[PDB]
């Protein structure tokens, strides 16, 4: 099965998922000097006040904090988007070292980690239908650098002991994802894909310019998770990122000058 190792990692994915070599794959390098300001972009609207988190799951590739997406409770709108996109889960990608771990890069710079807040377009009724549409998903990407702690991340860090291995879940209610956002909502946007198999070309990417800072102790706790199941040989869940893919016939737009 696919993963992030030498024998099943990103260079192999195309054999089971030929769209890996498609026309709108993610992540990409964001060349800041080549992105163009688009004055018609609207400000983002992040409306997370009624968010209902339910559960945290180690799925063997990352950990997901899942939300109740059966009503408009935590939604993303505006920016490049038409319509209302409901938050279904967030997760991270991270490195074995502070010098790598993000999926997107900025002028070839890699961050220590990257947060993905995954949303789907309510016009398609459910997530499984949305991933089959070119405008089905909107993923809000936020870079993490190592420095000061992010207080709003700590509740996530402290539950990780309970979901160390693949297939473990834990109750995770009343978590407020607003505590994971930076001050500014300035962003870059482009059309792309899921960054893991099945690599579907269904995502409007919205990547914030301002990173959040997390502490060394916080990211070290991410690196204690396991890709394996309980009772299987231990392999640390680190370097669960896909490298930058060719931009091809796309322009990255910026919301700011
Ligand atoms: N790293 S990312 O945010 O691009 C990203 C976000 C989500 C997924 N996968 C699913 O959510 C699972 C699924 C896929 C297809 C159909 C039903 C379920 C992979 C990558
Ligand atoms: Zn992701």
């Amino acid at each position: 099965h696919w993963g992030y190792g030498k024998h099943n990692g990103p260079e192999h994915w195309h054999k089971d998922f030929p769209i890996a070599k498609g026309e709108r794959q993610s992540p990409v390098d964001i060349d800041t000097h080549t992105a163009k300001y688009d004055p018609s972009l609207k400000p983002l609207s992040v409306s997370y006040d009624q968010a209902t988190s339910l559960r945290i799951l180690n799925n063997g590739h990352a950990f997901n904090v899942e939300f109740d997406d059966s009503q408009d409770k935590a939604v993303l709108k505006g920016g490049p988007l038409d319509g209302t996109y409901r938050l279904i889960q967030f997760h991270f990608h991270w490195g074995s070292l502070d010098g790598q771990g993000s999926e997107h890069t900025v002028d070839k710079k890699k961050y220590a980690a990257e947060l993905h807040l995954v949303h789907w377009n309510t016009k398609y009724g459910d997530f499984g239908k949305a991933v089959q549409q070119p405008d089905g998903l909107a993923v809000l990407g936020i870079f993490l650098k190592v420095g000061s702690a992010k207080p709003g991340l700590q509740k996530v860090v402290d539950v990780l002991d309970s979901i160390k291995t693949k297939g473990k879940s834990a109750d995770f209610t009343n978590f407020d994802p607003r505590g994971l956002l930076p001050e500014s909502l300035d962003y870059w946007t482009y059309p792309g894909s899921l960054t893991t198999p099945p690599l579907l070309e269904c995502v409007t990417w919205i990547v914030l310019k301002e990173p959040i800072s997390v502490s060394s102790e916080q990211v070290l706790k991410f690196r204690k998770l396991n890709f394996n199941g309980e009772g299987e040989p231990e392999e640390l869940m680190v370097d669960n990122w896909r490298p930058a893919q060719p931009l091809k016939n796309r322009q990255i737009k910026a919301s700011f000058k």
